[PDB]
This record gives structure tokens, sequence and C-alpha cells, in this order.
């Protein structure tokens, strides 16, 4: 069951791809493609190669140059394309931390990392953030100021979950705190992109909080 990509908001996309689990069924996975005029950047790579190259048809049919890529995590859903990228001298981004777990499990690594708690990608385009621990150690978020999308990425749930779902990368303890470090943002935030399930508001997070501090006791 191949990629979907669809629009949400000019100039932004939302790209889901799927695993058909066998006994369970088909989960899916989110990023973003974010354009600048005919400049492309992804946020999250597909969840395999085959995914990220029909996301590379996707842009180059359209006229589109990608620019970059950036994972928002280490794991395979949001980091399956990096190998493929890196072949194709398309620069690939993660924090430091995402960086160097990558390297520790043997994976293909980035091409460019950043140092901060904050970067920013595509001339203020995509601003990333490191709030802290939750779904997993090093997950950081991306605001997109123009349209005011917050991509929460792992970080956050969607409100189709009554649980935070997997938690062994977790820190439960400090999962909300993470949150709260974003709503200190104070951001405008219209959408919340989650990295599994449905596009929701702003509610994502104090949701998310919750389905926290329960676990938490």
């Amino acid at each position: 069951k191949p990629l979907e990509v669809i629009k949400i908001e000019d100039g932004v996309y939302l790209h889901t791809s799927f695993k058909n689990i066998e006994g369970y069924g088909l989960v899916d996975s989110n990023g973003l493609v974010v354009l600048d005029n005919n400049q492309a950047y992804i946020i999250d790579t597909p969840w395999s190669e085959e995914d990220t190259k029909l996301l590379l048809s996707w842009a180059t049919d359209r006229g589109y140059q990608v620019m970059a890529s950036i994972s928002t995590h280490s794991h395979e859903d949001r980091t399956a394309g990096i190998k493929l990228l890196n072949s194709k001298s398309i620069p690939t981004y993660t924090s430091e931390l995402t960086k160097k777990l990558l390297a520790r499990e043997g994976k293909p690594v980035p091409t460019h990392y950043f140092k901060d708690d904050e970067f920013t990608l595509g001339n203020g385009l995509i601003e990333l953030y490191y709030p802290g621990a939750g779904h997993t150690e090093d997950n950081i978020v991306a605001w997109l100021p123009k349209s005011k999308i917050l991509f929460g990425g792992c970080l956050v749930r969607s409100h189709e979950w009554e649980g935070l779902g997997y938690v062994g990368d977790a820190s439960i303890s400090s999962w909300a705190d993470s949150i709260k470090n974003i709503v200190s943002k104070k951001y405008p935030i219209q959408m919340v992109v989650p990295g599994h399930g449905k596009v929701g508001s702003s509610d994502i997070l104090d949701h998310t909080i919750d389905l926290a501090e329960s676990a938490s006791n």
C-alpha cells in the first residue's frame, strides 16, 4: 500500500506511509513536505526506502528541488529514507543526539546535524525544537510559522488513542514536562500533526499531557 501525499495548507503537504503487520494489520506514519517556491523540505522520511523514492518522484515530477530532510527521532519510521537521500546528495539533518543514536545502532547517519536545542531550515521556513524526552529520549518538534502548523511527531498522540502506546524508549516521568516546554514557546498553533494518525488542533497537546500524567502513576 503506497505513499499518500495530500495538501493540508498552502505549500504544506502531509505524507503518509503504511506497514502491513501480519496478524495485526495496517499502521501508518506521517511526515510533511514544505514548499518555498520550487524548493522542497521533507520533515520525516517515509517508513521505507521504496516510499521515500516515491516521495522524491512526487516532488521532482512537480518541478521541486528537494533541499533537505530532517528526521525528528532516530527510529526507522522517520529515518528509513536517510540512506537513499544521502545516495542522491540531498542534505539530511537530525539533532546531534539523534545522529549519535543512529551511529550507535549501526544505522546510516545524516550528513548534517545541529547542536543546540533550536535550529532553523529554509531561512525561517522550519523552526526545530528539542523540548525534552517523551516518546523517545531524542524527539524534536518542528514549528512552521507561515502555516502555523506544529509537527509534533511521535511526541504527541492523536485523539484516536486513549493511550500513549509504546513506551519502551519513553521517559514517562518527563514526557509531560517536555510538552509543557512546547506550550511555553507560546506558538500560535492552528494545527498539530502527529507522527501517527489524524491531524488535530492545539488540543492534541493537552490530550497528550493527560495520557502522560495519567501513566505517571
